[PDB]
């Protein structure tokens, strides 16, 4: 988080992150070891909890039953942070249920009493310098801040020196929006994590990194050339959708709002929202109530999540683009996003043929919208050519995975281990 780089002030910004060499598309500019990480509960199985490595037959703990590790250097290393919930799920059992902000945050202060000092993930910017917004949030946010503490105290009590109530009040609300998540190839859900000097970044629209993980280490790769002087960017948000609604996004939680070239011109806010091509031209007032009623339904399906059945969720994706439809075109970034999600109902309820169609049908406007190598294309493509490969269609997986493979060695790097896995896919 160094070489041919520096921390510098971005002009209506702040500190930031600039480039001193030439770098490419695909090259490294830096990895951040994880100041502080944890594995989430559902894919414990599956991972390892110190390194998260997947694989089969890992190494249970025989202290809890409930980690998974490589090997007893895994165990062994993980265990400064591993003891702070071992004994505690066996005390409390199904009981057992810190948020996972919580579970990171409580790992912060082990890793403050046990290294003290700057850590390699702190070359240019500490946790302690990290923003908290404290004096900007509103009093849910706050009340959620206090049921977090409520919840450190209960759960953590006998492994953790708490500070006061004040100073953990703004540790939570940093960890709230200087989080990282780490998520696999097909951007499942794996973890959280503290990276200092990746928060150091700045935002932009149009990025020129991004980020991705090897285990729990982040490591950030040009997407665009970027010359001596220039401005290092990474996209806090999802890039999908249009101006407002990214604006929105950021406004919510980072408080600000974007400047860069694709928000000042808006040029791509029509082809976003693309208007089919009607013999009478639609109305603003439509066009804005169809805006409104997309955004309301993708909150609303966001909440069904929890509650609803597979069956009654797909209802929901089909009636949506079934109203949407009289003004906005299939390739409409609001159309995708419910045949996005639809598709990942039928992933759930395993119909693989089901989740085929919707995934064929996302795929090149999709990939027409996201940047060139955006890693939600890239797992779009993934999904489709696991899919493709276990029903026999050989051409168009090999196909699919090759285009996968074409966005991961840029953001991932040419030897990361899913490039090898899906190679070995198609050798296969
Ligand atoms: C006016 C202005 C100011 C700008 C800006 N760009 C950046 N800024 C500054 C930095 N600002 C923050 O308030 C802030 C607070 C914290 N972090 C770091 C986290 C970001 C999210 N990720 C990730 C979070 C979660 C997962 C998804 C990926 C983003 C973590 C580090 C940044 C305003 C710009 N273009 N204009
Ligand atoms: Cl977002
Ligand atoms: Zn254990
Ligand atoms: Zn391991
Ligand atoms: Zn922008």
């Amino acid at each position: 988080g160094l070489g041919g780089l520096e921390r510098f002030c971005s002009p209506g910004k702040g500190r930031g992150l600039r480039a001193l060499q030439p770098f490419q598309v695909g090259d490294l500019l830096f990895s951040c070891p994880a100041y502080a990480y944890v594995l989430t509960v559902n894919e414990r199985g599956n991972h390892c909890e110190y390194c998260f490595t997947r694989k089969e037959g890992l190494s249970k703990c025989g202290r809890c039953k409930q980690a998974f590790y490589c090997n007893v250097e895994c165990q062994k290393e993980d265990w400064p942070m591993h003891k702070l919930e071992c004994s505690p799920m066996v005390v409390f059992g199904e009981n057992w249920n810190p948020s996972e902000t919580v579970r990171l945050t409580a790992r912060i202060l082990a890793k403050q009493k046990i290294h003290p000092e700057r850590t390699p993930s702190e070359k240019l910017l500490a946790v302690k310098e990290f923003e908290s917004h404290l004096d900007k949030l509103d009093n849910e946010k706050k009340d959620l801040i206090q049921s977090d503490i409520a919840a450190l105290h209960h759960f953590y009590s006998k492994h953790l020196e708490f500070p006061d109530n004040d100073s953990l009040v703004v540790l939570f609300a940093q960890v709230n929006c200087n989080g990282f998540t780490i998520e696999d190839e097909e951007l499942s859900h794996l973890g959280s994590a503290i990276f200092p000097d990746v928060a150091l970044m700045n935002h932009s629209c149009c990025p020129n990194v991004i980020v991705t993980y090897k285990g729990t280490l982040a490591e950030v790769r040009a997407v665009q050339e970027i010359k001596p002087g220039e401005e290092v960017f990474t996209s806090y948000i999802d890039l999908l959708y249009p101006t407002e609604d990214r604006n929105d996004r950021l406004r919510d939680s980072y408080f600000f709002t974007c400047e860069c070239q694709e928000c000042t011109t808006k040029d791509k806010d029509k082809a976003k929202v693309e208007i089919r091509k009607l013999s009478d031209p639609p109305k603003a007032e439509a066009i804005r109530d169809m805006v409104r009623y997309a955004r309301n339904v993708i909150e609303e399906f966001r909440r069904a999540k929890h509650y609803k059945s597979p069956s009654e969720l797909l209802e929901i994706c089909e009636l949506s683009q079934e109203k949407m439809s009289s003004v906005f075109e299939d390739s409409n970034v609001y159309m995708l996003h419910m045949m996005y999600q639809a598709m990942g109902v039928c992933l759930y309820m395993q119909d693989w043929e089901g989740a085929l169609q919707y995934g064929q049908k996302i795929i090149k406007p999709y990939s027409k919208h996201y940047p060139l190598y955006s890693l939600n294309v890239a797992s779009m493509w993934l999904k489709l050519g696991r899919l493709y490969m276990g029903l026999e269609h050989k051409a168009a997986g090999e196909k699919a995975l090759k285009k996968a493979i074409a966005i991961m060695e840029v953001a991932h790097g040419k030897d990361h281990p899913y490039i090898s896995e899906i190679k070995q896919e198609i050798e296969s």
